[PDB]
């Protein structure tokens, strides 16, 4: 028993992190097969970040201007190209520690583990959710760009995030591994607004099911509700509306606990209107939305990986 | 910026986890050099767990009764012994992935990362604190025994915890790597009481300093207090008393933020008596005590490892 915000084991990703230097800036890169992936703003000076013309800046660079280092081993760049907002550096050596992997573009509300790195070396690992407004609330300092987010399925590492920037509001933005930003952001040092952030309702419900599984049941009430009635209350409190796909995904948790999805919504509705009254759920005084239904099943069933 | 409950990268530990079978029970083991470490109750049946005579049970076992497996590689046990509550299995092969390591017995209030494992395979990693009553509030299912807790310093893995049991209250107990339990517990399936759990005050203060560093300043007040005056309030709310050693440890955080330790205590005193009034600190509606002063410095300065 117990419930924790646990990350994936990071071993398979630690072997893929390298340091990338171009001119004076040094960032992290991801080394898979004989290609290194890194944010394209590694080719910028501090002055270029206000209004960078990436095509014109990349022209002035040659293969021997990039220094890629894996610990003490040095890689030789034999070809470079720009794909959207990432740089792809072809190197002469294929990474012997390359795991089974794929590139995935996740949806808002999905969760992943971030391996925070500095100078190509791992600092720590934590779990987080892609917000509905396509930001993440991470923990990143100067030099962490190029750190990656990932999931593990079976023996396969699915890379889904590369860190590119901190917004003036202190939240974080980045791209998939094909270099397409999540959200309406651009890799430029300019004030950029993120939209309204909402709470991920299907995740909150998954967490209430986790709480029931672990013995927190005080919030279960006698009422029930309808989907339309619940969504009316949810939108007043800036919660994402629940759809039928969300009800389908919660099916297994409903089966295991014997609590129908709509009955759980009625409990949540009462928590939204009445608060928690100084009580806690799974050791928290706020409603938690960084666990997907799959995260709950995985943690409460003991799923392992390669 | 940002602040997260981040764990250490687990790669160096993933390469040390093995599966240990003796009779019908299968647990996790830790393979360093040519020795495997695992909980001694691997030699018990379900009936033996009520009142096990470990010496008499270990007599009936021979080297060829232990099956140790590292993925698909099979280790041959050539010698076994019992050190307190752990079994030490000598094997014919030395682990080629053995990192620089040491065994450490931590103190209550210190934090570490747990690599939760099942059948010798990693499931996830999370950070937690040793409670003042020598339990941990982890996330463990049947079969997780033998999972280890660890810290990383420089290039050295310090192992400090091996998981042995879940108490009837749903909290967890275990040993150091020499097999001495933390706390007054015994490896027997009997009702065992843990003492009163208190809040780790020096950790709460470290977290308030983290909050100031990241922009949460609303809780700073005009008052100050004395050490004796604060400890009187703290003990009424089941907080550990603050000593001079704790003030010394918080020194660097005081220097960085310009807020004296005693001034921060006065802010905390007001939070204890008046609550938080529906406000949050670093995204939490409760006072958090699972970050040590060192954890804050490490996260807010970007410390990396091998
Ligand atoms: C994340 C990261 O390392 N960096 N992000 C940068 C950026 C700035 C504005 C807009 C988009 C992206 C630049 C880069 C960076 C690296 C290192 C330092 O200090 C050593 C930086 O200081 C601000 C920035
Ligand atoms: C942690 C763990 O795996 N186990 N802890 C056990 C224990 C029980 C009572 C007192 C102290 C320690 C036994 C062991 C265990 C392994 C596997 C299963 O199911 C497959 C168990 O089921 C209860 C227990």
């Amino acid at each position: 028993s117990g419930f924790r915000k646990m990350a994936f084991p990071s071993g398979k990703v630690e072997g893929c992190m390298v340091q990338v230097t171009c001119g004076t800036t040094t960032l992290n890169g991801l080394w898979l097969d004989d290609v290194v992936y890194c944010p394209r703003h590694v080719i910028c000076t501090s002055e270029d970040m206000l209004n960078p013309n990436y095509e014109d800046l990349l022209i002035r660079k040659s293969n021997h201007n990039f220094l890629v280092q894996a610990g003490n081993v040095q890689l030789r760049v034999i070809g470079h190209s720009m794909q959207n907002c990432v740089l792809k550096l072809k190197v002469d050596t294929a990474n012997p520690k390359t795991p089974k992997y794929k590139f995935v573009r996740i949806q808002p509300g999905q969760t992943f583990s971030v391996l925070a790195c500095y100078n190509g070396s791992p600092s720590g690992v934590y779990q987080c959710a892609m917000r509905p407004n396509f930001t993440i609330k991470g923990s990143f300092l100067n030099g962490s760009c190029g750190s990656v987010g990932f999931n593990i399925d079976y023996d396969c590492v699915s890379f889904c995030y590369m860190h590119h920037m901190e917004l003036p509001t202190g939240v974080h933005a980045g791209t998939d591994l094909e270099g397409n930003f999540y959200g309406p952001f651009v890799d430029r040092q300019t004030a950029q607004a993120a939209g309204t952030d909402t709470t991920i309702t299907v995740n909150v419900l998954a967490w209430l099911y986790a709480a029931v599984i672990n013995g927190d049941r005080w919030f279960l009430n006698r009422f029930t509700t309808t989907l339309n009635d619940f969504n009316l209350v949810a939108m007043k409190y800036n919660y994402e509306p629940l759809t039928q796909d969300h009800v389908d995904i919660l099916g297994p948790l409903s089966a295991q606990t014997g609590i129908a999805v709509l009955d759980m919504c009625a409990s949540l509705k009462e928590l939204l209107q009445n608060g928690m009254n100084g009580r806690t759920i799974l050791g928290s005084a706020l409603l938690e939305d960084e666990f997907t239904p799959f995260d709950v099943v995985r943690q409460c069933s003991g799923v392992t990986f390669q």
